């Protein structure tokens, strides 16, 4: 087997390293922070995984918190007009297999403890272009896997690829306690308020057991663009419930008595969706080779980010087996990111699509499932496998073709 260098203890890099760790390769993972700072640190994700991507970890042994994290059984959507609170329609379907989110603040360090515990080399850092330099010389393969830290910009940003240059949307995410569960099926909540941003709630498993997650997605400068003069973890949950109640307020019936999980439990702040070049050259000419969030990042939940990251590693993982003791070369670099770019690109176009407001056929293509549960099945089970939405998606008159067929078959 070979020698790999990953930077980035995240969920790509972790994954990848602890498989290849399985299958015999030694792999050193240099991360800027310890186990211990992350269990300590703020909330990082919202990570709502689906089957696919939590399979791929199943897989490897590492689904160490399946038993103890509650299932995500569905998908709700309801499109409501901020001026009368009306829903211009309302849907949810099963999950034909639950989606999981684990916080990366319990999920990462264990992975940690057990990527050094098969025999990993854990190295703590804070790599820049000088210590990828280094990392170049001693390993046959050096991974950059640093998500959003901002040594990724280093990779060319990918004009072609990248529809957006600046954020489209302003983030929050909020962990609670005592939030009232729905019945039958929990599910994600997702809340369309036109022209004015998104919200959703879902279970999870956080450090200190059971809790939901609240994500507010605001459109910039608009009403839930607020988080900025938000500071103080009261601030923080108080914006929170002000913005519930005056958008949504059923889900604002369930939030009576919620609480933070803890003091962490909570994030505000906003990125720019981008596409990078997957390969990094340095001053010496060696090669660097990006990963899952260093190379596409999106926006929460329909960006993917974390089920993107779980099937790269995978994809990454098949390539480097495959390479058997061929040279890492650039070529083979380019050729597996497109491997992953085969996967992503429709993720991609999707996800931002749901950042723009919805061509026509898409507010149809929505609405439909309100009025046939098939269609609705279909559209919640495609979270586990967004380029099924290709491409009546994107097309207007595949989208009347769809239709047409799912209605003559409710005859
Ligand atoms: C608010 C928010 C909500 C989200 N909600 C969801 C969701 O619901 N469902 C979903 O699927 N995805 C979601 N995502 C996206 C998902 O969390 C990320 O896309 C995913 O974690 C990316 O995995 P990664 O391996 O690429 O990098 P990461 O998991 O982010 O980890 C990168 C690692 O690199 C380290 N690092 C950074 N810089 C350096 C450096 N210079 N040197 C060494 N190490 C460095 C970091 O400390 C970290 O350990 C969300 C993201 C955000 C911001």
């Amino acid at each position: 087997m070979r020698r790999i260098a990953i930077v980035g203890a995240g969920q790509s890099g972790l994954q990848l390293g602890l498989g290849l760790l399985d299958t015999g390769y030694d792999v050193t993972m240099i991360t800027n922070r310890t186990a211990d700072e992350i269990r300590q640190g703020k909330v990082m994700s919202s990570q709502c995984m689906f089957h696919t991507a939590l399979q791929t970890e199943r897989d490897l042994g590492l689904n160490f918190w399946e038993e103890q994290c509650p299932a995500v059984e569905g998908i709700g959507l309801a499109l409501v007009n901020p001026e009368n609170g009306a829903k211009a329609f309302e849907w949810s379907a099963r999950l034909e297999r639950y989606a999981q989110s684990v916080d990366q603040r319990v999920k990462m360090p264990y992975w940690m403890e057990e990527f050094e515990r098969r025999g990993g080399q854990l190295v703590i850092q804070d790599a820049g272009i000088e210590e990828l330099e280094q990392l170049a010389n001693d390993y046959e393969l050096v991974l950059l896997a640093a998500g959003k830290g901002e040594v990724v910009k280093q990779f060319e940003r990918d004009g072609a690829r990248s529809v957006f240059d600046k954020p489209q949307r302003a983030l929050a995410l909020t962990y609670v306690k005592n939030m009232k569960p729905i019945s039958p099926y929990s599910r994600v909540t997702f809340n369309i308020i036109t022209e004015v941003g998104e919200y959703f709630s879902f279970p999870a498993l956080t450090i200190n057991g059971p809790c939901d997650i609240m994500v507010f997605e605001g459109i910039p400068n608009g009403p839930m663009d607020c988080w900025q003069d938000v500071k103080t973890p009261e601030q923080h949950l108080q914006c929170s419930l002000d913005l519930l109640k005056k958008f949504v307020p059923w889900e604002y019936e369930r939030c009576a008595n919620v609480e933070l999980t803890d003091a962490g439990g909570y994030l505000a702040g906003r990125f720019p969706p981008t596409v990078r070049k997957p390969v990094l050259t340095l001053p010496s000419g060696k090669k660097i080779f990006g990963m899952a969030d260093a190379l596409v990042v999106n926006d929460p939940i329909t960006g993917q980010g974390s089920n993107n990251a779980a099937k790269c590693s995978k994809i990454y993982f098949d390539a480097i087996l495959a390479n058997d003791n061929q040279s890492f070369s650039e070529q083979w670099m380019v050729q597996t990111f497109e491997r992953y770019w085969a996967y992503a690109e429709k993720v991609v176009a999707w996800t931002n699509s749901l950042l723009l407001p919805p061509e026509p056929h898409v507010v149809e293509l929505l609405a439909a499932a309100s009025q046939n549960q098939s269609i609705a099945s279909i559209m919640a089970n495609n979270f586990d496998d967004p380029r099924a939405f290709a491409p009546w998606w994107f097309d207007a008159d595949q989208a009347q073709a769809f239709l047409a067929s799912k209605n003559t078959a409710k005859v």
